[PDB]
């Protein structure tokens, strides 16, 4: 790995991982269409598996990009319209407060509050719809972005309707299959259950326990082979042979809301390049990525920006993610660990290494 990458990369995340006492850890540099791949420490330490390129680890939100992408490639199919009303694909959806509630409204958090997680107590399909039906919006739509898994867990299953498939094979179908990501799953089958790491929660082995819509919202685990792909993909997307998952990738990074300096897009969010790497550091955090924000309607979306930042941020119980890239300079970073670490700490690491490449 060239001099340039090699030295930054293990500069940079050695502290880390001595500093946030991370368990396992993998890291994929993307460098003029080339991974570069580095991994660290144990992926079960109980039964002393290290981290390898074939250890799977839990997404958490990245899915989220998963998500936005296949909605993306929905759209250019001429399947559905972020333009639609909720209500054209679930008109059970009656209440009154769901009329001017869009498609893109569910996919940017811009419904007006919806909340973060799903009630445990949705355990059917009638329970998920007097949950929707009963929900009362703080705010009328397009007024305020506030991160939500129900909200876009909810347009995930909505956007695959007119497919008929099911949300896991339109995802198999459509994104994985299509972009070579043959170990990237929704639900773990047993033959990889061995690849499968442990994530640790206060020194505790825990795997994720899905709910209602965590499919859509956070449920996908993957290898660092498949996230650099994955990288790749968003970084060229026409170099990608599928027409509509082209267009869905381009989609997925079009600007449809500002708050501060960042813009949310399907899935991901993207800012500016040049950044401040303050700008993103303090834009992250338990009360930062999870707050309640005022946006702005860009009116027209401006399509895909080749001088950006674009990245999300994942967790669950006991893993943490978070992928980087900046397409004008083909470059990206992957970064997956067995420890639920903070957010500004993954950023800050991120930031020193592309900022060295560029």
């Amino acid at each position: 790995a060239p001099q340039q990458i090699n030295d930054i990369v293990h500069r940079t995340i050695t502290p880390l991982i001595e500093q946030q006492k991370i368990p396992g850890m993998a890291v994929a540099v993307i460098y003029q269409g080339k991974p570069y791949y580095f991994t660290w420490g144990y992926a079960d330490i109980a039964k002393k598996q290290p981290v390898t390129q074939q250890t799977l680890f839990e997404l958490g939100s990245v899915s989220k990009t998963f998500t936005g992408v296949l909605g993306g490639d929905a759209i250019a199919r001429g399947e559905i319209k972020l333009s639609d009303p909720t209500t054209k694909y679930w008109p059970e959806l009656t209440a009154k407060q769901w009329n001017g509630i869009t498609l893109l409204h569910l996919a940017t958090y811009t419904a007006g509050g919806l909340p973060l997680q799903v009630p445990d107590e949705v355990k059917s399909s009638s329970d998920l719809l007097r949950f929707y039906q009963n929900w009362q919006p703080a705010w009328a739509p397009g007024t305020q972005r506030l991160y939500a898994n129900s909200s876009i867990g909810l347009f995930g299953a909505l956007a695959v309707k007119p497919s008929g498939l099911s949300f896991e094979q339109a995802m198999q179908t459509r994104v994985f299959q299509p972009l070579k990501l043959n170990h990237t799953w929704i639900n773990v089958p047993p033959a990889e259950e061995k690849n499968y790491a442990w994530g640790y929660r206060e020194g505790k082995a825990v795997h994720v326990s899905p709910g209602a819509l965590d499919a859509e919202a956070g449920g996908v685990k993957s290898t660092i082979e498949d996230m650099a792909r994955w990288v790749q993909s968003n970084l060229k997307p026409l170099d990608i042979n599928e027409k509509t998952l082209q267009q869905g990738i381009q989609l997925a990074q079009s600007r449809y809301w500002q708050t501060g300096d960042m813009y949310q897009g399907l899935g991901w969010e993207m800012l500016d390049w040049p950044v401040n790497p303050d700008s993103i550091i303090n834009g992250s955090d338990n009360k930062i990525a999870l707050a309640a924000r005022p946006v702005k309607a860009i009116t027209p979306p401006t399509p895909a920006v080749r001088a950006s930042w674009v990245h999300k941020t994942g967790a669950t119980g006991g893993f943490g993610s978070y992928v980087a890239f900046i397409p004008e300079k083909e470059l990206g970073i992957v970064m997956l660990a067995n420890k639920n670490y903070p957010n500004p700490a993954r950023v800050d690491a991120a930031w020193q290494i592309l900022n060295a490449l560029q």
